[PDB]
């Protein structure tokens, strides 16, 4: 007999199909069938009437890696839908870097004394031990092997380094990383040289990983950024997929007609993906930029005035005598969201057909992007049902069966008989971000249950208990 069957719903399989009416049943860990189960014995006959069946979310871009060991519950994930999360992006990685007070942006994954492992394979053998809710697919980051090796990041590697990094990066790959992310905008990584990032990188064609980005500029030289992206790509000869797409600041407001132009052309000759967040502000690590901080721009928390989480940073530069650049330093560290892209642009982006759905959550912030907490039902609800931007089947689809073929993600990502039973029970005409900037942690509308690996881990608005999530490989 099936463990349980979800009956009576929508079927929405991720694999960009319209919806129809049939029952999933489970047995353990997999869909064991779809369809009129009415003849199939059940444990288990759950209504699910007037609701969508579809695979579980996977966020394609997360800075997860400790939050997945420090709140197992992973409810900010969870409670949208996300049965998996991708980690170690934008260069950014826990693991492997034993370090104290490691440099920002390393700072957004630390809770205190959280880079702890002197190898990625330890930092994979915590995660199985006491796994998460949801399951992980794990990169290691550029910067954190930077951090781990140089002395003085404010140069190029030399081949000695280079050799340490790539040993460190080969090691990760071989305990399960299904990949590298590098983030040359930010400041470990800002002096690397496009040879140093390719040598790191080049054990991705023996392991099969991919290799992900944070692009060096997203704003007035955001096409010298893609094009070193594909040529990266072209040398590594394996999978990219670009971070975040956006074009950031007023000067470049309406240029992603172009960026989305460059990205198609290179998807014809070579293996390119990208993600996004449905919002029109970032956040990350406070920093001295001009064009992040043009616009409106909040703090989330801050170490040396912890007061100051919340508050918009005009005010607070205003108040200090000077302007928001100006005085950056001396608030620092610091995290901020900065209200710095246009709504056509990320409209375009997300409707463009390859983009994948990823949240870019900051879950250790004190005052977060709500995109932490809403950007998956953002899409479903909003975006799909209100908009229109896209049908229902193809916004699950870019959360869904798009993202497990591109990063590699055997057997998830699709309502079929034989897969991981990861799902989702959504109500289509209520699910809904509930979460905003001024109450950015608010739990989404809609979500009826979440099953990982088949065992129900968000049921009646609450986590579970279930720490269902394994950690994945590619
Ligand atoms: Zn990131
Ligand atoms: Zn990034």
């Amino acid at each position: 007999p099936f463990d349980y069957i979800l009956s009576g719903g929508t079927v929405i399989d991720g694999t960009n199909a319209p919806g129809r009416l049939a029952d999933v049943g489970v047995r353990g860990d997999r869909i064991a069938a779809v369809g009129d189960l009415s003849a199939s014995s059940a444990r288990r006959r759950i209504d699910v009437a007037g609701k969508v069946v579809s695979p579980g979310f996977i966020d394609s871009h997360t800075h997860d890696d400790n939050y997945l060991l420090k709140h197992r519950d992973m409810t900010p994930k969870i409670s949208q839908g996300v049965t998996t999360v991708v980690t170690g992006n934008c260069g950014i990685s826990l693991a492997p870097l034993a370090h104290a007070n490691p440099p920002a942006p390393l700072d957004l994954l630390d809770e205190g004394g959280s880079f702890r492992f002197a190898r990625f394979s330890d930092y994979l053998e915590a995660l199985r031990a006491a796994p998460p809710a949801v399951n992980a697919a794990c990169m290691v980051g550029h910067s954190t092997l930077r951090a781990a090796v140089m002395p003085d990041l404010r140069r190029e590697a030399t081949a000695d380094e280079i050799q340490a990094m790539q040993a460190l990066a080969d090691d990760a790959l071989a305990s399960g990383a299904i990949g590298i992310s590098t983030g040359a905008f930010y400041p470990p990584a800002a002096h690397a040289s496009t040879e140093e990032i390719i040598e790191v990188c080049r054990p991705l064609i023996t392991h099969g990983g991919v290799y992900a980005t944070h692009m060096r500029d997203e704003g007035e030289h955001i096409v010298q950024a893609l094009e070193e992206t594909f040529r990266i790509g072209r040398e590594l000869d394996v999978p990219v997929v670009i971070s975040h797409h956006k074009v950031m600041g007023k000067l470049n407001f309406g240029r992603s007609k172009e960026t989305l132009a460059l990205i198609e052309a290179a998807m014809a000759s070579q293996d390119v993906s990208l993600d996004a967040y449905p919002y029109v502000a970032g956040s990350t690590m406070l920093k001295q930029d001009r064009v992040l901080l043009a616009g409106r721009t909040l703090i989330t928390w801050c170490k040396p005035y912890p007061e100051l989480s919340g508050r918009d940073l005009e005010e607070i530069a205003a108040e200090r005598g000077k302007s928001k650049y100006d005085v950056v330093p001396e608030l620092q560290p610091a995290g901020a969201i900065y209200f710095m892209m246009d709504e056509p642009d990320v409209q375009r982006i997300l409707a463009f057909g390859p983009t994948m759905i990823g949240s870019d959550g900051l879950p250790h912030d004190e005052r977060p992007h709500p995109r932490l907490w809403g950007t998956f039902p953002r899409v479903l609800g909003h975006y799909s049902r209100d908009l229109g931007l896209f049908p229902l089947e193809t916004a699950v689809w870019k959360m869904t069966g798009l993202t497990a073929a591109k990063f590699g993600l055997a057997e998830r990502g699709q309502v079929q008989p034989g897969y991981y039973a990861d799902l989702v029970v959504f109500d289509p005409a209520t699910v809904a971000d509930s979460a905003t900037f001024e109450h950015p942690t608010e739990r989404a509308a809609g979500i009826h249950s979440v099953y990982v690996n088949g065992a129900a881990v968000w049921e009646d608005q609450s986590f579970t208990g279930q720490h269902a999530g394994r950690v994945l490989n590619r």
